[PDB]
């Protein structure tokens, strides 16, 4: 149904980790034998006893010493979560990233981030930072959307701005909660917002304490946004509104 | 240390990627033909030929065409995906790389720390002990890693859905700073779906905004954006009650 992915850890032109290696290194921690291991996992104690005292060396932390004057060291333990965990990282990363034309939408960070960790934003969006102060407490930076055509003000504190290196230039991904989105018809009210976003009803759903307003913006795309209902009553479907939301009210993701 | 990982890719239990299957894909991209696409990469014209087919073999596709040889739109896909994840699995390597900085071995905390970086402030990995049915706009009750503080938070229902957040399931808290205040009067802190008691550690005064900085008992550290307007009482070392609602948080889990 998959396809399964090999994991081999070169260290310094050679070699580190062979998953029959890694194999060897839990088989020798099972067994606490020189050999059993070696045994335990179709090697002869030989591509075992020098797989070892190379890996050892190699290694910055000797992996296994004796017994007492086969036995492994906390560093040979911590190689063997680091690599069964960066054996998880493949099968989700390749899960994911998996194929067709199903699914695709750019690279690199709109790659990443559909195998990375997901959000409970419903409005995310890709652009590129096009500018930022150096505010001491709270620093701001202007965004260009992957459509080349919208402009949106971010808030940010400076050592998250400094971090996440927001420079000119770099790609984000804008995560806007819907709790932070208003809607309106009055365009004072969302000319006083940091952010505007023109666009029209496509759909509204009116709970007991909320209402999920929908709108299709020009793109084509949907803006979502969770209207309480002493604020969603007058807004119905097909009309002409702008979604507002100030830049302290958005969240940058970057890969850096 | 200094290490690279070299990455081999098998499938139907046969070797279907190898760096040299993709240096001989690359090559027939850079001189457009096999014969050339061979020797640039590592002999064998005549072995290259039966390993592109037989990836022909292993995929159904044709990886790569043929005067000369032209890869596919499968086969570029299958060079940049290999190529990906041969920087995914770079990076996973160098940023966990440590000698004793575990991420819980939660595969949760683990990704968060190479993949996508947020410019939240405060960030608390949690597990989701409820959450109800509300059409609209659910709510989801988290416990932190630490199983004494609880957290509201407040998400869309198709939210709530498409993350799967149901006890057990393990997230991550994004809480920026902006969203969360710091006062004294319990009047506030009560009112507010969510309190988090503390004693300021840091105060960074600016021309109109300051950054509060309060130790939690768990003796780490939060975050919050302050308006000089709301921050004109606040000294250091004072007990004080950090305090957000429910909607000004979002939640990031795994798939
Ligand atoms: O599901 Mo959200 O976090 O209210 O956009
Ligand atoms: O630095 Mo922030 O205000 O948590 O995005
Ligand atoms: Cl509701």
């Amino acid at each position: 149904m998959q396809a399964e992915i090999l994991l081999t850890l070169k260290l310094q032109q050679k070699l580190f980790a062979d998953p029959r290696r890694i194999s060897l290194l839990k088989h020798i921690a099972l067994s606490g034998s020189i050999s059993q291991g070696a045994k335990d996992a179709g090697i002869s104690y030989k591509s075992a006893w020098d797989a070892i005292n190379e890996m050892n060396q190699l290694s910055e932390h000797i992996l296994v010493e004796r017994a007492t004057g086969a036995v492994l060291t906390r560093y040979g333990q911590r190689l063997i979560q680091l690599y069964d965990l960066l054996a998880q990282i493949q099968q989700k990363a390749f899960d994911v990233l998996s194929d067709d034309d199903a699914l695709p939408l750019n690279s690199l960070l709109a790659a990443i981030s559909r195998f990375s960790l997901q959000t409970s934003a419903r409005n995310q969006w890709f652009g590129t930072i096009t500018a930022r102060d150096h505010d001491d407490v709270q620093q701001h930076v202007d965004v260009l959307l992957a459509d080349g055509k919208t402009r949106l003000k971010v808030a940010i504190t400076a050592q998250s701005g400094a971090r996440l290196g927001l420079d000119e230039g770099k790609e984000v991904l804008i995560l806007l909660k819907a709790p932070w989105v208003g809607i309106t018809q009055d365009e004072a009210v969302a000319q006083n917002a940091d952010n505007q976003l023109p666009g029209i009803i496509s759909h509204i759903e009116r709970g007991a304490e909320q209402c999920e307003v929908l709108m299709a913006l020009p793109d084509g795309q949907t803006l979502c946004a969770t209207v309480p209902v002493n604020e969603a009553t007058s807004l119905q479907q097909g009309q002409n509104v702008t979604a507002y939301f100030n830049a302290d009210s958005v969240i940058i993701a970057t890969l850096c």
